[PDB]
């Protein structure tokens, strides 16, 4: 029994975050919570997943190697959440 | 009636580490996000509670935002003058 | 009798706009009318109050006082309106 | 068929203050606001009416706004060759 | 029997965009498809017209001309699109 | 299961153009536009199919936006590890 985490590779424009996406969801036991869009100078997207502390580490790593490739990636970073309620600290509209 | 909260960072990754950050004490309620984009790329986080509690939580927020992030402002009003929700904008989730 | 008056703080960011409303209703008998968001490069917030042209003036001279210490105060404005169709200016949305 | 008449201005403030001047002739009518965004945060302030009547409203709404914020655009089109339904774009308010 | 065609004027700014569309269709037997916001540093509308080749770029360069008189124009384009779905390229909302 | 193809220009007219450019094959299915804003002003053409015909079409899709506009990212995932429209975001069009 491990613990929830939230992952998150912000990039700048979505080609960039799709690939991330794809390349999290690749390396590691991990689901896609989905895309955020905030715009904003640089037009940023943020791909949120979520699964054990261990694959999300591996997943954002993975998914931001990836992204970097394609564009810029402006934020990775990993929030090991509790047990219950992993998603109540996401927007919304998700 | 309570104090409000609020945390203004640079991207919605900052802003979903302020958030964690605040929401961990138990008096502490997340009212929500409010995406206001420009150069930044502005999110706000808005927070409700007893006064220490949400010194506390924006002091916290800000103090991990920072890490991942640029955090643009911080703010506490502990007596706001109208009812929180006449207060706050529409759309906040 | 007084004449009805229409006013206004923009800032960068929403923070500074929620000060200078709480300020705003706080200094005079000022009703809040609305937040307008119109971001794009500073993410401008416009908070809009009504009442005596007197008492908006004193309003929005210390609300843009408050906001300045939180935020970026961009504009600070004073509209003295007619007595009939004082929001009839406003956009919709608000 | 009637003349349109357009402010374009950098922030809703300038823009507010362009449409208290333009509508302050009993012969103009305010379409609505549009609103852009980009390095200025674009506010359109669209009004209707004779091309007279829009001339004298569009040059005061610049020169009302002007004194507020920046004004990027004043323009007016005396006879839209479509009816100004047409050249408009479908959320005006 | 010509060939349809697409034709588009982008500006900065809705004013010079207006301005654009109102020398399109006067220029030319060419229709208003729609404007298209995009904003983002500058502001983008795109003015977007229909019809044959000629007129649409007709249309196009005298949208520019008077557009340029207004505003800033980022860009000028016409596509000879087929006979059969002129709009299938088009995004949804216009 | 598809392979999936995007070209992000800075605007819409050289996404368009691209867009064209990419459908111009019987094979090559266009997804839809996805509009990000910032400094660029970003348009993401994404589009579906076998993988040869969508590296053709993307890379006809890139040399022709370029022409038009600035592309700011161009590229092809041949096996999308989840459905196509699980990988993808809500609003396509």
């Amino acid at each position: 029994h491990q613990q929830e985490a939230l992952g998150m590779v912000e990039t700048k424009g979505l080609t960039a975050a799709i690939e991330a996406a794809d390349a999290m969801v690749a390396s590691a036991n991990v689901m896609l919570v989905g895309y955020e869009k905030i715009g904003g100078s640089g037009g940023l997207v943020t791909v949120i997943v979520r699964g054990d502390v261990g694959a999300v580490k591996a997943a954002t790593d993975a998914g931001a190697a990836a992204a970097r490739n394609v564009g810029e990636v402006k934020a990775v970073h990993v929030i090991p959440r509790p047990h219950t309620d992993v998603e109540k600290i996401l927007p919304k509209g998700i």
